[PDB]
């Protein structure tokens, strides 16, 4: 026998990050640099794959939802350190953030998806686009996943504000 357990989204988790700035890109034009603050003597660089959706220009010093123990993998030949959630459609992208708080500590989990990561998710384990399909905006743009809220514990619930039925990664 073996586990084949299905994907699910309580194998991996996200906190609330802060983005000091963005500017261009070394790799090809269809990047942008940006840099995020951690626990470290300067901001570390990450990639983004985005070409003709939310300009960096509009991330520039935001603070937004990124992978907690979820790990980045080389895009293009830059190693990203982190990844920016955000909801995506081809009439619009918007990044999503809490319509509150958003302190750089919060770490969206509810009882409804009890889990937590071994070691660290590594990036070859392929966990979260394993389940990004299922991570959608309802009628209300309120991001959802696998039928779960996405919220800080009780209270703190994040939604989109134009997204609805748009798929979120």
């Amino acid at each position: 026998a073996m586990d084949s357990k299905p994907i699910d989204v309580s194998r991996l988790d996200l906190r609330i990050g802060c983005i000091i700035t963005a500017r261009k890109h070394p790799d090809a034009d269809s990047l942008y640099v940006e840099e995020v603050d951690v626990g470290e003597i300067a901001p570390r660089t990450v990639v983004s794959g985005l070409v003709n959706h939310v300009p960096l220009e509009q991330m520039q010093n935001r603070m937004v939802i990124l992978l907690c123990n979820l790990k980045p993998a080389k895009m293009r030949g830059v190693l990203s350190q982190a990844m920016v959630m955000c909801a995506s459609s081809p009439e619009k992208i918007e990044i999503l953030a809490p319509p509150n708080g958003s302190v750089p500590g919060d770490r969206i989990t509810f009882d409804a998806f009890p889990g937590e990561p071994d070691k660290e998710l590594n990036p070859k384990k392929k966990i979260w686009e394993q389940i990004q399909p299922d991570l959608h905006t309802n009628d209300e743009c309120v991001a959802t996943y696998k039928g779960v809220p996405f919220e800080v514990k009780g209270k703190g619930v994040c939604r989109a504000q134009t997204m609805s039925n748009s798929g979120i990664k």
